[PDB]
């Protein structure tokens, strides 16, 4: 069965936030328009026995400095006077401002993402649930002690810290314009957790990172991969900008390939962030949510057909009713694929509470008309070898080169 993370409280705290404003609430409705609820099995989010059990839980990852910032932001945020001139201090050095500001709910609004996707894996850890959805969370670039990018707990890194601690392997894929960070950051040092991330990265591109690496020398710049005994374990595969779904399809595809191949993952968990739709305002890849194919589309079924227990996450994508179209094809199609079951989506979005945001032409399409990889590639084919090696993985090299 395909499980979906919502609740009355859950919606409230998910649109309460300054950046994403009412964004899953399009979201969920349009999902509910086209009458796929009673397909999906409803997971409650996580709620804690006491707040000292919540804060064990968010600091497995996240310092206590921290989380005590976080919430005292929270409570200024709830007040009338201004902040003094030392809890400014305080909040900059957590960088709990600039684009991740207070507001009256942030405490409880990165919260919430949290007790979503932790929910959502223990559906997947006691076999409920095949896939679980939680288009609340996708938080990818919290740091442990630092908020960034509108993203202030990393409920992501929460939910995998969950899923290995339930041998365990788990595959990380981050299919957001942005670096995957965070996550990546987080399991550095780990050979369990590969994190495998395709985005967009230029200079001055946030947030810099999960690209060749710049250093005071002379010799060819090369990529970063993880340490310890993590070595090789993150992978990343930076996009120059306007590409479009085949080409996109092409990068990713042998690569997540090899990746399930190669690491034979207990779990898969992918961020879905849509910030890559042709019409979302960056403006910088051209995918679509088409579905006669979409890249988005592609890749959500390449995984799926792993039969590997999957949490499908949201993430950025500033275009509310294109992100709610993207979504709502990824959620029919997940419980197509998963049930085995043919999903109609009517071209026409139906009648329902946020109709009127889909204008003009209201149709689920959304409104568009559509070397270096190729050395990424073997970069990245030389890195999973390297990667299996030192785990001692056993795999044919040769099949998994015939992949690119
Ligand atoms: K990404
Ligand atoms: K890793
Ligand atoms: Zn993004």
């Amino acid at each position: 069965s395909v499980g979906i993370v919502y609740g009355d409280q859950y919606r409230q705290l998910c649109c309460s936030s300054p950046k994403f404003g009412d964004r899953y609430a399009l979201v969920m409705d349009l999902i509910n328009a086209y009458k796929l609820i009673p397909e999906l099995s409803r997971v409650p989010p996580l709620q804690w026995d006491s707040p000292s059990r919540m804060y064990e839980a968010v600091t497995a990852f996240h310092s206590t400095e921290y989380v005590d910032a976080l919430k005292k932001l929270q409570m200024l945020h709830c007040e009338e006077k201004e902040l003094t001139a030392d809890d400014e201090l305080l909040m900059d050095s957590f960088s709990l401002n600039y684009d991740c500001p207070g507001f009256p709910s942030v405490f409880d609004y990165s919260l919430a993402a949290v007790q979503g996707s932790l929910a959502a894996a223990s559906a997947l850890i006691c076999r409920h649930c095949e896939v679980v959805i939680n288009w609340g969370g996708g938080w990818h670039h919290a740091k442990r002690s630092e908020a960034s990018g509108f993203c202030y707990l990393n409920d992501i890194v929460l939910a995998i810290h969950r899923l290995v601690s339930s041998q365990t392997r788990v595959l990380y894929v981050d299919l957001d314009l942005h670096h995957g960070d965070g996550v990546e950051e987080a399991f550095w040092y780990s050979p369990r957790v590969v994190t495998f991330s395709v985005h967009h990265a230029s200079p001055g591109f946030f947030p810099g990172t999960g690209t060749w690496n710049m250093v005071d020398n002379d010799k060819l710049p090369i990529f970063l991969n993880g340490a310890g005994r993590g070595r090789f374990s993150a992978f990343n595969l930076p996009l120059e900008e306007g590409i479009n779904d085949l080409d996109w399809s092409n990068a990713i595809g042998p690569i997540l390939d090899s990746l399930n191949i190669v690491i034979q993952p207990s779990y898969v968990v992918v961020q879905c962030g849509a910030d890559c739709l042709a019409t979302d305002p960056h403006r910088i890849f051209r995918l679509t949510n088409f579905y006669p194919l979409s890249g988005y589309l592609y890749a959500i079924k390449k995984i799926l057909s792993w039969k590997v227990p999957t949490l499908i996450l949201g993430g950025g994508g500033y275009n509310f009713p294109d992100t709610a179209r993207l979504w709502t094809r990824v959620t029919a199609l997940t419980i197509e694929e998963v049930k085995g079951k043919k999903m109609t989506i009517s071209p026409e979005i139906p009648e329902h509470s946020y109709f009127s945001r889909y204008g003009p032409d209201f149709e689920l399409d959304i409104d568009y008309f559509p070397d270096s990889i190729q050395k990424h590639h073997r970069r990245i084919l030389e890195q999973l070898r390297n990667y299996a090696d030192l785990n001692k993985l056993i795999y044919d090299y040769d099949q998994v080169y015939q992949l690119y």
